[PDB]
């Protein structure tokens, strides 16, 4: 009946920065939304708490969710190491969009990105499953620690995360 909301509390070299919350589009991409919800709560015994944003390209996006290898080579879903592209209904319409990173068709795990620009070239090959609800300003503050090749100048972490309400 109503889409779930999750939060990240972000820190920069261990110092609190602020809270980002996300609406998850369970009404359109239930399986993909549920994966991200569950990794956010930690209810399977693993998830996003303590993981880093390993690649931030200002004017493009912030990428994270690699809680196994910390560098963009890892992660897993709650269904198995990988799961399918659920659908490509939703498009990358502008800043704030939450979408799955991948390495080929039907290779989703835990890695995700938050768009800081419209990224229409990703439509139809990356599954869009949510958007930033509050704290887009905190995403903009994070983005400033990225660089052209994505390497971050300070360590950007999910200090805490879970489900709101
Ligand atoms: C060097 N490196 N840093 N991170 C990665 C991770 N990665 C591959 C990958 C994704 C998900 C799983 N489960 C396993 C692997 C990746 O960034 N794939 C591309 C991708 O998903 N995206 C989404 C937005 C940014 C990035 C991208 C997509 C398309 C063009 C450029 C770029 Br950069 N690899």
């Amino acid at each position: 009946m109503v889409n779930p909301t999750v939060f990240f509390d972000i820190a920069v070299d261990g110092e609190p920065l602020g809270r980002v919350s996300f609406e998850l589009f369970a009404d359109k991409v239930p399986k993909t939304a549920e994966n991200f919800r569950a990794l956010s709560t930690g209810e399977k015994g693993f998830g996003y708490k303590g993981s880093c944003f390993h690649r931030i390209i200002p004017g493009f996006m912030c990428q994270g969710g690699d809680f196994t290898r910390h560098n963009g080579t890892g992660g897993k879903s709650i269904y198995g190491e990988k799961f399918e592209d659920e659908n490509f209904i939703l498009k990358h319409t502008g800043p704030g969009i939450l979408s799955m990173a991948n390495a080929g068709p039907n290779t989703n795990g835990s890695q995700f990105f938050i768009c800081t620009a419209k990224t229409e070239w990703l439509d139809g090959k990356h599954v869009v499953f949510g958007k930033v609800k509050e704290g887009m300003n905190i995403v903009e503050a994070m983005e400033r620690f990225g660089s052209r090749n994505g390497k971050t100048s300070k360590k950007i972490t999910i200090a805490d995360c879970g489900q709101l309400e």
